[PDB]
């Protein structure tokens, strides 16, 4: 059976400010032939972002994201992955980590995940962390309570009846703690 077509695809989702990109990067440092795609690279331009009744910009929903372009990026990785291991005797399986706040309610990718991790942090600490970061445009006062958190709760309710298993993680753990936990799980799946 010809080699070169197999891949191992990891999803890392979770609430805003939970250390998803950092975890992706720490995993990539310790995994061979591993790439990372970030969902935050695929937001539509502000002119395509809608507002709600209260005039909050609707960023924390799939309609804010060019998910067709994200799929194209994934497909580009897959094509590269097929050429990433030179042919010889008889497998070294290329790894992709896809990380983002809103991955597990996107139905076209429901069968892509070979492993799925989901970073959780409770309301108060999440709110605190969110306030330490600067966004473009900057968070309006009341944005977290008015949009970010309600939309997270909607996502979590969208995930209550999902068709694959997700490993939920405590995002208040240190970066190294999270890395070791995930690595420990992942290396048994590879
Ligand atoms: N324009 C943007 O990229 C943007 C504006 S707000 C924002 C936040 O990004 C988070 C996901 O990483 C999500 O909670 C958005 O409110 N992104
Ligand atoms: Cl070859």
């Amino acid at each position: 059976v010809p080699r070169g077509s197999k891949t191992f695809i990891i999803g890392i989702s979770g609430v805003t400010n939970s250390g998803k990109t950092t975890l992706a990067k720490n995993l990539q440092k310790h995994l061979p032939n591993c790439s990372v795609i970030s969902q935050d690279d695929f937001f539509k331009p502000e002119s395509e972002i809608e507002t709600d009744k209260n005039g909050f910009l609707q960023y924390d929903v799939l309609e804010a994201l060019n998910m067709e372009k994200m799929m194209s990026a994934i497909s580009c990785w897959m094509e590269s992955a097929r050429h990433s291991v030179v042919s010889t005797d008889q497998e070294e399986i290329p790894i992709l980590i896809i990380e983002g706040f809103l991955l597990f309610n996107y139905k076209p990718l429901d069968t892509i995940w070979n492993r799925s991790y989901f970073l959780t942090i409770p309301y108060e600490e999440c709110k605190r962390r969110r306030s330490t970061r600067v966004y473009q445009p900057p968070d309006s006062p009341g944005y977290f309570d008015g949009h970010v958190w309600p939309m997270y709760l909607k996502y979590r309710q969208e995930m209550q009846d999902i068709t694959w298993e997700v490993v939920y993680l405590d995002g208040t753990k240190s970066e190294e703690d999270l890395f070791l936990q995930v690595y420990e799980d992942l290396i048994q799946e590879l």
